[PDB]
C-alpha cells in the first residue's frame, strides 16, 4: 500500500477528477440456464497513458442438479455441476490488450503442530494372603497434527494472456450428511462413490437414492454468481477505436450413477460428461464510450 | 474492488450527482400472516446507460409453528415452517430486465485434521514372592477430524433469469434440547423423528409433548423478516414506461406427528403438506419515477 | 449493501437534504417500576413517496427479582421475570402503517465435529523364569460434537402487523454457581428445579436458600432496556394528519417455590404466574412533526 | 505511525498537492507463457528533496504444470513450478536509484505450549470367594506442543541494492490429498518423493499417476500474479534524465518422476531443472513522466 | 487516546497547517552488503515549541546466511546473523535533541490454564467357573499448562538518551524441519546445537549438512529491512542552526559448525564472531530544511 | 459514546475552532539512566468553563538489568528493575487541579470450564482353554478449567487525587526457558527462586549463571517507555496564572542472588533493594500557554 512506502494513500490509484461512463448488459440464456451481466465503466484519466475499460462479468450460472435417467429401478443417473466458467476474448487483430484482472490466485495455508509427551507411573498392590506387588512404568509419545480448510468450491484465474483472461470455479469436495468429505475420485471397494448417495442400504428406485439438494452445495442446484473483474486498456492513437470482444460462460457436468448391486447401492463419477457453453459478442466503441451486444 | 485494480475506490459505481426518489409501499395479509414492504429507490444517472429501480422486499413472515390436530391423546400433529420464498416477476413480453440481486449463494467450507501418533511404554513389576517382570510396548493411531459450521436454515438465491429472481430460506437442521441436530428426514427406528418431540417417555397428552416455541428456532414461531434487493434496469429509448410486476411471499409448512407406542413416543414429518402464498402487482412508473399498488 | 449491487454506497437511503424534528418523552411507572422513554424522529424528505416518523423506545424494566412469601420454613416463594415486552399499536381504522422494525430474528447456528480415530499397539512381556509373552491390540472409534452459544436471554420480534409490532425478551437459561444451566422446565427428580437453588443440602431457612441476585444475571434484579426501533409511515395526501399510537411496557413474572423434602431442598417453578402492564397514549401530529403523552 | 510520536496523521507523507502522472505498460511472452504489466506513477512533489517513479510488476507467471515425457508405462515425467522471480535494475553508472520497495520478508512466529500433569487413582477389588485386593496408584506427565502455520509458497524479498531489487515466491510444502505435507526434500525408502503422487500403487500407467492439478495449489499450474512495488527516486539536477531499467520474470521449474517398481510408486524430485526467463526494457523519462517499453 | 480525555481526535497532534519539505538519502554499501535509506521529513509548527526532524532508517541489511569454511567432509562452518542493528548519535555538545522513537519495548504476554479432574468407575466381571468379581476405582488429576508465541527474532529498543537511539533485532529461536524450537544455547549431548543442522547421520559431506536457507528464517539469507522512526528537535533560538548526525547499520554474525564424530553429527554455535559496521554522516540544515550525506 | 444516547459522534467533545499550543520538553538523567520527555497541549476552548493542559509523559527508563556483585565464583548478585514509576504533583495551595488521566484500571477477565463425563465398556475374552470371560463397567469423571492471561509487567494507575497522579509498571511474573512462569515470591526447597536461574547445575562462575537478558522481559534491559496523559484544568479567572509541576520518573530494583550449595545452585530474590528517582520541576505559565523547564 501507499502507506507502505511513505505515500499519502492513493495518491498512485487512477480515475481522480474525470467523468466515468457506465453502462449494464443483460441477457439471458433460455437453453442454457445462464442469466448473463456485463457491467462496464470507461475511466478515460487524461493524467494516465491509456484509456480504461472495466468489464465486471456477473449474472447466475444455474446450477441443474438433476436425475436424467431412469433404466429400471436399480439403475439411475444424475447430472452435476463440476465446474462453472467465465472467459473473455479479444480477437487477435485487435490493438486493445488485457492490463488487469480480480481475483487471482491466492497462497494457500495449513497449521501444523507437533507434540511430545512422556510420563512415568506407578503402583502398589495386595490381597487377603499379605501378598505385595509393585509397578514402575514410563512412557513416551510424538503426535503431528495438520489443520487446514477446505472451500466446496475453489476459485481460479486461469493463465491470463494480453488478449484473453478466464476464471474457473471448480468443485473440490463436498460433506455428505456428516461423513466424506467426499469428491469426484472417491471410492470405496464396495460402496464406490458415495458423494451423492442418499442411503447405502435404501429400498426405494435408484432415482429416489440421491442426496436432496438442500443438504448439498447450493451452487449445485441454484447455482453460481459470478463476479469478476476485466481491465482493458486502449491507446488513444490507435487508428482503429472500435473493439469486439467475446465472453463465454461455461458450465461443465459430471455424470454420477447409482447402482444396485446384490446387496448394496454403489456409486460411480464420471467426469467431464457434458459441457453447456453461451456465448455473447460485444462491440467496444472507446470514442463513444459506449459497450453493446451484437 | 477498485483498489484492486488501482483505480480511485468508488470510481466505477453509479449514483454520482444524481437526484433518487424513493418509496415505502407496506400491505399486510391477514390470512396469510404476512408483513410485506416494499423500498424501492429509482435511480436515473445521466453517466449509466439505462435507468435503474433497486426493489428491497422486507417485511415479516411470520412462522406459525402450531398444534393443529387432536386425534387423541396418543396422537397429534403440528404445523410448522420449513421454507420461506420471495420471488418478483417481470412480464416476460416486456423490456425491462432484471440485472442483479443480492445476496447470492455462498460457497461453503470446512475444517480437516488429520493426526499422526506413535508412542512407547515400559514397566518393571515384581512381588514379595520375589518373581521380577517386565514389558515393553508400543503404539500408533491415525485420526481425522471434520469441523464445520450449520445455520438453522440456509439462505438461498433461486436461479434467476431476466425476468424471474427469487430466494428461499429453508430449514436446515436444528438441536433440540442439546440433542440433535435433527432434521426433516432424521429416523430412529424407536423414537422416529426427534425434531420437536419435548420428551421421549413423558406422560402427558400429545399435544403436551411439543418442542415449546421458545426453545427452537425464532423463525419457526415468530418468523423470518426478507432483507433481499433486485436490481431492475431499463432502456431510456423503450416506447413503453411503464411496468407491471409481480412480488410473492410464500410460506412452505411441514407436518409433524407426535403418537404413542406402548412403550415411547413416536414422531414423524411429512415435507411440504401446506403452502400459503400471498401475491401483490405493482406499477413501476419509470417516467415520474413511481411505484405503486395495483 | 449498495456496493455490493455496483451502486455508490448511502445513495438509496432516505433523509439527505431536509430537517429532522426529534423528541424525547419520558414518563417514569412506580407501581409497575418501569422508566419509559420515547426518542422519536420526523423525516420528511420530499424525493420519498412518505412521511416517516421513527419510534425508538428505551428506558429500563425493573427485574424486581424478589421473594414475595414466606409461610414456614419449609416453604419460600420467589418472583422473577421471565420475559420483557415492548409492544406499539395503531387504530386499524387510519391509515398510517408500520412499514420497518429493528431488531429482527436472525438465523441462529451451531458447530460440528466428526471424529474418526484407529490404532494398533503391541507389548511383549519377560518372567524372571524365562517366560516369554506377546500382545496384538488395534481400535477404531467414531466421535461427534456440537457446540453453540447460548444467551441468558433471547430477543425475539414478534410477528407484526402494518398496525402492531412487538419485541419480548424471554428468560432462556442460566449458570447457576457453575451448574447447569438450568431453565424453567429443569426437573431432577431428587432436588426440583434448581433454578435459584442457593444451597440443596443447606441447614437454613427458605427465604435465604435463594441464589444471591449478583450472582445471577443482571436483567433478574436491576432489568433490562429496551432498544427498540419501530418506523411509520404516512400518505402526505392522507385526510387525517394526526394519529394516535399505544406503547405498552409488560414484564411477566414466574414464581419459583423451593419446598423442604425428608432429606433434601426442592425446588419448582410456576410460568407466568402474574404479569404487569403499563401503557401510554402518544398523539402523532404529522403536520406540527410532533408528538406528546396523554391525547 | 505518525500518532504514535504525536504527529498528526499523514503529515510526513509525501504527494499531497501534486499532479501524478500514470500509465500502463503491456507485454505477453508466448514463449515463457508470461502476461507482464507495469504500472507506473510519477510523483513530482516540490517539497520532496527528489523526483519518484514508483513502478508497479503486476501480470501474471503461468505455472506450466505438465507431464512433459513419458517412457512407457513404467517411467514418467511431471515439469512443476518451484520459484516465481521478479527483479528490476537500473543501469551501474547512473543516478536513479532504488529508495523503497514492498513487501519486505516478516519476523516469522510460532506458538509453544508446556503441560505439567499429576494423578493419583485407587481401587478394591473382590470376587465372590470372599477374597478382596487394592491398588493405590500415581502418575506424572510432561508434554511440549509446536504450533505454527505454512504457506504453500513463501514471497521472499531479495538482499536489494541501490540498482537491483527482487522478489522471489518459491515452493514451500504442499498437501497431497489429507497427506504430508510433502517439500522437494521429502523421502520415504519405499515410495520416495510423494509430493505429487496420486496413488501409491494404482494400475495406471506412469503419465496418468500424478496428482490432479485441481488438488494442488492453483499457483501450480494457473500461475502466480506478481504485485511488487519498487520506488525509484532521481535527482532534479542530475544531468541526464532518461535511465533505461530491465524487469525480469523468472519461472525455475523441478522435474518431478514416478517410476513403477515391480511393486509400487516410487518418486524422484529433482531441484532448479530448467528455467524460463523473460526480459523487458524500459525507458524512463524524467521531463516527460513517462515510462516505454524500448522493444 | 484524546477520545478518552473528552478532547476531539487529532486536536494535541502537531503538523496542523504546515508546509513539510521530505526527502530521502541512500547509499548502498557493497563491502557490507546493507541498502541504505534515509527518509526525512522536517515539521515546523508556528504553534509548537519546537523545530522537528522526524528520521525513518530503513533500507535492508542482507542476512549473508552461508557455507565459509572447510576442513574435509568432516568438518565444516557457517556465518550466519545473530542480530540486525541500527542506531543514530548527536553531537553531544549540539543543542539538538533526540525527543521521540518508535517502535519501543511492548510488554510481552502468556496464557496459563489450570485444571482439576476427578472421576469414579468400576466393573463387574465373570468367567467360565462361575466365579463373579468386581472393582471400585476413583482418581484425580491436576495440569497446569502454560501457553504463548515466539518470534524468530525479536525487535528491542535499546535504552536511548537525548543524543543516542539505537534498535536491535536479535535472533530469538527457529523451527528446524519441525523439530526445535532451537537457539544459540541449545544443547544435546550427543548432537551439541541443532539449530541449523540437516540431518543427525546423513552420509554426505559437512558442507551439505546445513539446513537449506529456504527452510530457514528469510531474515538470515535475503535480510532485515529496518522501519525506525526517530523524532529530533531544536530550539529556534539555539545559535547553531546546524547539526550533524551518525546512522549506523551493524550485523552481528554467530559461527555454527558441524563436525563429525565417530558416529553421528554434532554443531557448535560461537555467538558474536564477527561484526559488520557501517556508517554514514548526515548535515542537517535547520534553516534550509534539508538533510545531506557528508559523503 | 454520544451514538449510544442518540446524540452526533464528537458533539459533546473538547477543541473544535481552536488553535492549540503545543511543546516538547526533554532532558536526560545520566546517572540514573532516563530519558524524560514531557508532550504538553494547551487547550482553551472559549465553550468550555476552564483552560486545559493535557502533559503525556514519555520518554525511555532503561532496565539497568546487570551483575552488580560478585564475591568468589560461587556467590554473585544481579540487580533488576521490578517496578517502573511516573508521578506528577501540582502544589495543593494552588487551583490548578487534575481532572482527567489515562490509561487507568480494567476490570481483568477468566475463562471457566466445567466437564462432565460419563461411559460405560464391556469385553469378552477367552484362550485355546476353551474358557471365556466377560466384563461390564462404567465410570464417570467430573472435570474444572481455569483460564487467564498474564502480562510479564503490569500497568497500574495510582489512586489519583486532584493535586497528585501516578502511574507504576510492576513486574507480574515470566517465563524462564519454557519453566515457571516465576515471580518475585517463588520457592523451590531446593533451588529456592529460580527467576533468572540459567542452569541448576552448571560448572561456571556465579555470575555466569544468570538468564541472558535476551532471553527474558525486554524492559527488564533495554528498559520501559511511558506513554501517560495528565490533564490539568485551571480557571480563567484565578488571580495567579503561573503553576509549578513536579514530574517524576522512579525505577525499583530487586536484588537476586545466586550462590551455590553443595551440589546445586539456589536462588533468593530481596524486594526493593533500591530505589531511583529522578525529578524535573516545571513552570506552566497558562497566560501565554508554554510550559518551561525551571
Amino acid at each position: 500500500a501507499d502507506s507502505d512506502i511513505n505515500i499519502k494513500t492513493g495518491t498512485t490509484d487512477i480515475g481522480s477528477n474525470t467523468t466515468v461512463k457506465t453502462g449494464d448488459l443483460v441477457t439471458y440464456d433460455k437453453e442454457n440456464g445462464m442469466h448473463k451481466k456485463v457491467f462496464y465503466s470507461f475511466i478515460d484519466d487524461k493524467n494516465h497513458n491509456k484509456k480504461l475499460l472495466v468489464i465486471r462479468t456477473k449474472g447466475t450460472i444455474a446450477g441443474q442438479y438433476r436425475v436424467y435417467s431412469e433404466e429400471g429401478a436399480n439403475k439411475s443417473g444424475l447430472a452435476w455441476p463440476s465446474a462453472f466458467k467465465v472467459q473473455l476474448q479479444l480477437p487477435d487483430n485487435e490493438v486493445a490488450q488485457i492490463s488487469d484482472y480480480y481475483p487471482r490466485n491466492s497462497i494457500d495455508t495449513k497449521e501444523y503442530m507437533s507434540t511430545l509427551t512422556y510420563g512415568f507411573n506407578g503402583n502398589v498392590t495386595g490381597d487377603d494372603t499379605g501378598k505385595i506387588g509393585g509397578l514402575i512404568g514410563a512412557n513416551v509419545s510424538i503426535g503431528h497434527t495438520l489443520k487446514y480448510v477446505q472451500p466446496d468450491f475453489k476459485t481460479i484465474l486461469e493463465s491470463p494472456t494480453d488478449k484473453k483472461v478466464g476464471w474457473k470455479v471448480i468443485f473440490n469436495n463436498m460433506v455428505n450428511q456428516n461423513w466424506g468429505p467426499y469428491d469426484r475420485d472417491s471410492w470405496n471397494p464396495v460402496y464406490g462413490n458415495q458423494l451423492f448417495m442418499k442411503t447405502r442400504n435404501g429400498s426405494m428406485k435408484a432415482a429416489e437414492n440421491f442426496l436432496d439438494p438442500n443438504k448439498a452445495s447450493s451452487l449445485l442446484s441454484s447455482g453460481f454468481s459470478p463476479d469478476f473483474a476485466t481491465v482493458i486498456t486502449m491507446d488513444r492513437k490507435a487508428s482503429k477505436q472500435q473493439t469486439n470482444i467475446d465472453v463465454i460462460y461455461e458450465r461443465v457436468r459430471d455424470d454420477y450413477q447409482l447402482h444396485w448391486t446384490s446387496t448394496n447401492w454403489k456409486g460411480t463419477n464420471t467426469k467431464d460428461k457434458w459441457t453447456d457453453r453461451s456465448s455473447e459478442r460485444y462491440k467496444i466503441d472507446w470514442e463513444k464510450e459506449e459497450m453493446t451486444n451484437l
